[PDB]
């Protein structure tokens, strides 16, 4: 509907953010509690905002983080967005240092469900991450943050980690730069840290597109082939979800 700021009870803050910020609130005549982003529209500087709207506000699924509504003010801009009450995958991740297969392979299977959800929409997120990815009540998965996410195909910094080849190199990309990102993170659920981390955005460059991560001794042959094979430069010799979500290692230990 129409909206405004009164209809709200600020609550705390939940991130802070240069674009805006977050805050726990509710809507006054519900007791609804719901997370509401407050963005400044002095920094932005309208592309990818109004399509990070018409594209969340068109997507319902349970591992998914619903968008209600917006409304702007005028100094300030509000998404009415679906409250996550468990935070973030990574504080849980720096929280627990790294995640058993278990955990992993299920958090992967939802987020499998998710994107294939969205390419079914011919929708890519482009930007899949842990500071992106939230927990509903249940300890269940919800894909947030639509900033980057555009149709396919399409074209295009900010951190390189879990951008795929395809993509830094400035080349043409489709749904399977979610599927790298994937493998990506996969990777570091068991590990800790991402496949290709150094301490300059320029090595990242060379390790993401020359394809180089090894393994500590601890992952699984089940693992590294799954993320493996998530990881080829190539985006077309990558698996579609369907059988990421069919691999052994998955079937083995998700839920
Ligand atoms: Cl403008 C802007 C500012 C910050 C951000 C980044 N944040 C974006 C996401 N935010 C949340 C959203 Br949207 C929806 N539901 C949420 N729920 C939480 C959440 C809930 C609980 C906590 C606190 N932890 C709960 C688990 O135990 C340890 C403490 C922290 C965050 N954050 C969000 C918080 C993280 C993005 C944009």
């Amino acid at each position: 509907r129409q909206w405004a700021l009164e209809d709200f009870e600020i609550g705390r803050p939940l991130g802070k953010g240069k674009f805006g910020n977050v805050y726990l609130a509710r809507e006054k005549q519900s007791k609804f509690i719901l997370a509401l982003k407050v963005l400044f529209k002095a920094q932005l500087e309208e592309h990818q905002l109004r399509r990070e709207v018409e594209i969340q506000s068109h997507l319902r699924h349970p591992n998914i983080l619903r968008l209600y509504g917006y409304f702007h003010d005028a100094t300030r801009v509000y998404l009415i967005l679906e409250y996550a009450p468990l935070g973030t995958v990574y504080r849980e991740l720096q929280k627990l240092s790294k995640f058993d297969e278990q955990r992993t392979a299920t958090y992967i299977t939802e987020l499998a469900n998710a994107l294939s959800y969205c390419h079914s929409k011919r929708v890519i997120h482009r930007d899949i991450k842990p500071e992106n990815l939230l927990l509903g009540s249940a300890g269940e998965l919800k894909i947030a943050d639509f900033g980057w996410s555009v149709h396919a195909p399409s074209s295009r910094c900010g951190t390189l980690d879990y951008l795929p080849p395809e993509m830094i190199e400035g080349r043409m990309h489709d749904e399977k730069v979610d599927l790298w990102s994937l493998g990506v993170l996969c990777y570091e659920f068991l590990v800790g840290k991402p496949p290709f981390e150094a301490n300059t955005y320029q090595e990242t460059y060379k390790r993401i597109s020359r394809v180089e991560f090894t393994f500590p001794d601890f992952v699984t042959e089940g693992a590294r082939d799954l993320i493996s094979r998530l990881l080829k430069h190539n985006p077309s010799q990558r698996p579609m979800l369907r059988e990421v979500l069919e691999h052994p290692w998955i079937t083995a230990n998700s839920s």
